[PDB]
């Protein structure tokens, strides 16, 4: 629905078929048979919610539709050995090539520089896609309920489980909420706090959801953690899991911007 996603998940469809031109469904599948084994995304998440400690997902985002260009100078290995460092217990690495200037390979070199779990942040809408995400080496792929039908998301998950991926699904709303619980059983529950028809960002997206959240999910709050005061209000609100980008691709040091947000 939302115009920008409207344009992205259009071009998405174009370079599904472009590259099932070039490697074929069987072949990607070989590939991912193949690949490291997964490194335990939600596993990750859990253990430090568990014990109310931050569970910060960092992402490695060279540029947004809402932002342009987010850092200039966009070194992968660095951005995630950093993150390691500074606290992160998942990485998310854009491979979205027009709309937030990534690559597959900086999913890659990412991962191989540490021993994190990443998703691979991209916009799902063909079982092809989720095993190739498991062919690059992704232990998580995402699912954003605004993008999808039911069927086609229980589909893509159904698929993301049996290459071995776990499943961040996204919502903005209490119908998206609903409709995800009911077509998914994943734990990780994503709540994006930027509105994608405006790019307005209201915290209380997350917190106005969780009455409606089962004790069996996690919480995983997205975009919009920017201070230390956000990070505040959310664990009072006993929410744990982030996703955080721009505050750090903005530093200097990323990790230590982490650990300035997170853990002081
Ligand atoms: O950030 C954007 O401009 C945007 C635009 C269109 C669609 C999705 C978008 N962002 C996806 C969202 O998951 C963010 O990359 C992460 O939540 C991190 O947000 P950040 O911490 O950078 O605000």
């Amino acid at each position: 629905v939302p115009t920008v996603l409207q344009k992205i998940l259009a071009r998405k469809a174009e370079e599904v078929a472009e590259r099932r031109a070039r490697v074929n469904l069987a072949e990607v599948e070989r590939l991912a048979r193949s690949a490291d084994a997964p490194r335990g995304f939600a596993n990750a998440l859990l253990e430090r919610a568990k014990r109310k400690e931050p569970a910060v997902i960092a992402e490695i985002k060279k540029a947004s539709p809402s932002k342009g260009v987010l850092r200039e100078h966009f070194v992968p290995a660095e951005i995630a050995r950093s993150y390691e460092a500074g606290g992160a217990a998942c990485l998310s690495v854009l491979t979205d090539v027009d709309f937030f200037q990534g690559a597959d390979a900086y999913l890659k070199e990412a991962r191989a520089a540490c021993a994190l779990p990443v998703i691979r942040k991209d916009f799902m809408i063909d079982p092809y896609q989720i095993v190739e995400a498991r062919a690059i080496g992704a232990d998580c792929i995402l699912l954003i309920v605004s993008a999808l039908d039911d069927v086609l998301m229980a589909e893509l998950a159904a698929t993301a489980k049996s290459v071995g991926l776990d499943v961040l699904v996204e919502v903005h709303d209490g119908t998206e909420l609903e409709r995800a619980l009911k077509t998914l059983d994943t734990p990780l529950v994503g709540i994006n706090n930027r509105n994608l028809h405006t790019f307005e960002v209201s915290l209380e997206t997350t917190l106005d959801l969780l009455p409606e959240i089962p004790r069996d999910r996690l919480v995983v709050t997205e975009s919009g953690i920017l201070n230390r005061a956000d990070v505040e209000l959310m664990e009072v609100s006993e929410v744990y899991a982030f996703l955080v980008g721009e505050a750090f691709m903005r530093a200097d040091d990323p990790g230590l911007e982490l650990k300035r947000l997170f853990f002081q």
